[PDB]
């Protein structure tokens, strides 16, 4: 088991996508498209591993940290097998992929990845031109740049405010735990002297009567921090709380929950900026496409009230695959071995063996692969036919391993809670 970064080579693209066509690049709105075709040296063996490292300005999820699951094992799309398993170490900006026995069973291994990844605002607190974003696949660095341009804080007279959703874990349709979301509110980011300041945060908007936002004393947790003099707030709403002064204890008597998913924070007379962190639980919903809206309004004496807010939309038996290999069993021993190659143009026909009803069919590709999808748990008869002329069927069920043997022309396999890729056929062509 060793690092084989020097035994892969890739054609990689890393592209900044202006997702909202704003003509500006903002971490909260835009994203990075990473694509790579990776060629793996034949010397690589199972348990070897390669890494994908990304720069400090890159992260592998957006608002939902559970989206890390979208960047997972690398699979062969033709035959359904896993080529390498993925392990994230987000603290080290690292993905480690460990090769499976795929690379012991096949030469000329090639892999594709197609990921959406995200910009990390942690080190981009303000507008900056030519910010680099880098991904290192094996030993090859792919670097792209973009100008980062954040929106301005909302203002009304001497009142100013900003807000963003910073984390959303939504389980739409789950009654036990609908999930949670976090919002950050910058209070008075323009650093003014405001008289009788009050902040109203509300999961309420007249346009959204089915809002799944929720604010009340039982589900909501609020932290308040004072911003030191001269501190530059992160315009991407990445808050390093160690840089700020926790003043949550000072907002007893000043914290009031109210109707329509509201909470009111009485700041009084203030001369600094404040960061308000709001953690709260989603409401449950039956709907397929719910909406979350949460507003924040700062009011003070002698100034127009300023409002800002954020809005987001969300989304709400098992079947499996059978396969997957017809190969030319050169040494006739009935066992799939490295260097023996797949056979194309062989017909596979699959039946539910308990009803004798046809459930799928395929023709093997040039690499010998086939897949039969959409099969629930059951017993399935797999019939091979239309072998190449001159070829004979190799001996069946050799080698004491039903994943590496030949099933013969007709056999029955059981699908039980996972893909069953063990219905394989070995053939050879006699010369004598
Ligand atoms: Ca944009
Ligand atoms: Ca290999
Ligand atoms: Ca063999
Ligand atoms: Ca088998
Ligand atoms: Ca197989």
């Amino acid at each position: 088991s060793k690092n084989v970064n020097d035994l892969i080579t890739s054609n990689t693209t890393l592209t900044v996508v202006d997702a909202d066509n704003s003509k500006t690049i903002v971490p909260a709105q835009d994203y990075l498209s990473l694509k790579s075709q990776i060629t793996v040296d034949d010397k690589v063996k199972s348990g070897d591993y390669f890494t994908i490292k990304y720069s400090d300005t890159v992260q592998v999820y957006g608002l939902n940290p559970e989206d890390i699951k979208n960047i997972g094992d690398i699979k062969d799309p033709n035959n359904g097998e896993t080529i390498a398993t993925a392990k994230h170490d987000t603290a080290n900006n690292l993905i480690t992929y460990t090769f499976t026995d795929y690379v012991d069973r096949f030469n000329s291994v090639k892999m594709g990845i197609n990921y959406s990844i995200y910009m990390d605002a942690d080190t981009i607190p303000v507008d900056k031109k030519d910010v680099p974003f880098s991904v290192t696949i094996g030993n090859q660095i792919t670097t792209t740049t973009a100008d980062i341009t954040y929106p301005a804080y909302k203002e009304a007279d001497n009142n100013s405010i900003g807000s963003a959703f910073t984390e959303t874990v939504s389980h739409v349709g789950n009654v036990e735990d609908p999930g949670y979301y976090n919002q950050v509110v910058y209070v008075n980011p323009m650093d003014k002297d405001l008289k009788g300041a009050k902040l109203k945060v509300e999961a309420y908007h007249p346009k959204y009567p089915t809002n799944i936002g929720q604010i009340n004393q039982n589900v909501t947790n609020i932290k308040i921090y004072r911003v030191p003099e001269g501190y530059t707030l992160n315009k991407g709403y990445d808050v390093n709380t160690n840089d700020l002064v926790d003043v949550t204890d000072e907002f007893k008597n000043k914290m009031t929950y109210g109707s329509n998913q509201s909470v009111n924070l009485d700041f009084g007379d203030i001369t600094s900026a404040y960061v308000v962190m709001v953690n709260t639980k989603f409401q449950y919903t039956n709907s397929e496409s719910p909406t979350l809206v949460q507003m924040a309004t700062l009011s003070s004496t002698g100034n127009k009230s300023v409002s800002t807010g954020n809005a987001l939309g969300f989304t709400n038996q098992e079947v499996y695959k059978i396969g997957n290999y017809v190969w030319e069993d050169t040494n006739k021993n009935g066992v799939q071995e490295l260097g023996e190659k797949g056979v194309g143009n062989v017909t596979v026909t699959v039946f539910d063996n308990n009803t004798n009803t046809k459930v799928g069919e395929a023709v093997t590709k040039e690499d010998g692969s086939y897949l039969i999808p959409n099969l629930p748990n059951g017993d399935y008869r797999v019939e091979f036919s239309n072998l190449p002329k001159g070829y004979e069927v190799t001996p069946s069920k050799q080698g004491n391993n039903e994943e590496l043997d030949s099933n013969g022309l007709s056999s029955v396999i059981t699908v039980n809670g996972k893909d069953n890729l063990s219905a394989d056929l070995g053939i050879y062509k006699p010369k004598y």
